[PDB]
């Protein structure tokens, strides 16, 4: 039983008319988010942490924005393909951890919806997904309300 | 023998008069700490690793600021609440890595007596409690001396 | 088989003539990076999560910049003589993630050899290194080109 750690960390603008999609979860708010994908922040940053603990790199190594087969996909996908190719290096998944950093909007109620998506995405139990949220206390970029910042954990078995 | 990963992160604003309190050891220092709690962001960033390690949210999901029944506590006593719960689900401590991220006060005099407390709160050995400062070089809402940041990770058995 | 998780952090601001260290490789660019050593923010990040892990504390707590016996140093030789003390408490190499985090210069070009350089200091695969990179999206003092961030973890095995 050989065991793997990955982190991953990602950060978006606001901009134009919401709502936003953190964690899979469409969540209102006055402002969406400027991204080439759908720009959730948050499972972005969870398979950034998924593929570094494979040593697979990142998305931008696996799926360049530039190019050239996964183009106009919603972060679901593309982490559904990443787990797919993890999973092809013979890994599972042990567990998983993700810390949203944000001023507002308000996540913990739609944390349980985010935990559904990821435990299907990952094929796990809802048991090993855990996400959580924080603001900066109106300090920074992510305190003035200028965009979203994420972290994610993951640990791979073998 | 299951091992899971889980990862914290906190930030409080400075503001009226010292000292801070941080990993549980009250620091001198010319503002204190805008929090509800004592705003021990150290403690709360590994709290929050440790509970996301177990699947079980973070502070703001087991202590809600609004309610019930933790009110006015130390980020101690928190911390402590949090890891018998952890243990209540069968879990004993793998180790815990803190990284305080502030321009001043200078973090290192004290990190001896935050481990101590640390290794107390938990009841573990020393050695498995890990802590580390670093600043920003005077960049970004740290370095600019506006508040203090902090990043945990923690492992745990089963 | 008892395994360890270690969490690293690092920042330096750009100033001065290119070009810049990262993960051992020069990088050319329009500014350098300020720092007592050569500035090697990826290095120090990883360093930090290892001697983290190890619970041996961070560089700024086994090398001084003020003193005594490891001054004008790269960031190479510091990492390697890190891992020897490493070793010397009788560990072994889980895997390290590394997490670069820069508006600009481009990283993936040197992503290859930032990792051959890894897995030569710290005697391992390639294949348990990765190295990685992410923009703020021009938000923060890393987005406003004013300097750049790293993180890195690691997992270590006894
Ligand atoms: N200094 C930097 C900063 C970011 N990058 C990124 O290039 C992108 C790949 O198209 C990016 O991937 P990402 O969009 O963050 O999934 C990261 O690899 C990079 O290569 N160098
Ligand atoms: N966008 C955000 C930002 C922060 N939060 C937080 O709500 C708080 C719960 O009272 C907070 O917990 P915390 O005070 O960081 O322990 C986090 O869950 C949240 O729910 N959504
Ligand atoms: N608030 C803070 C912020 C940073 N530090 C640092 O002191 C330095 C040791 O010379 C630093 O180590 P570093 O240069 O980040 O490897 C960290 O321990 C500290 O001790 N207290
Ligand atoms: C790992 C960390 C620190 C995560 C939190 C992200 C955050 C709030 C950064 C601060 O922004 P900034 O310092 O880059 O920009 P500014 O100087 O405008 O506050
Ligand atoms: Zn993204
Ligand atoms: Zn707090
Ligand atoms: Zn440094």
């Amino acid at each position: 039983l050989e065991m793997r750690i990955g982190h991953g960390f990602d950060v978006h603008a606001f901009g134009g008319e919401g709502p936003i999609i953190i964690g899979g979860v469409r969540i209102p708010y006055e402002k969406g988010l400027l991204a080439h994908s759908d720009g959730d922040v948050a499972l972005h940053a969870l398979t950034d942490a998924l593929l570094g603990a494979a040593a697979l790199g990142d998305i931008g190594k696996l799926f360049p924005d530039t190019d050239p087969a996964f183009k106009g996909a919603d972060s679901r996908e593309l982490l559904r393909e990443a787990w797919r190719r993890i999973q092809a290096k013979g890994y599972t998944l042990g567990n998983v951890d993700v810390t949203i950093i944000a001023q507002a909007p308000k996540m913990l109620p739609h944390i349980p919806q985010m935990r559904v998506f990821i435990a299907e995405d990952l094929g796990c139990h809802m048991d090993d997904v855990n996400v959580k949220a924080t603001t900066t206390e109106k300090l920074g970029f992510t305190g003035r309300g200028e965009g979203i910042a994420c972290e994610a954990v993951a640990l791979l078995i073998k």
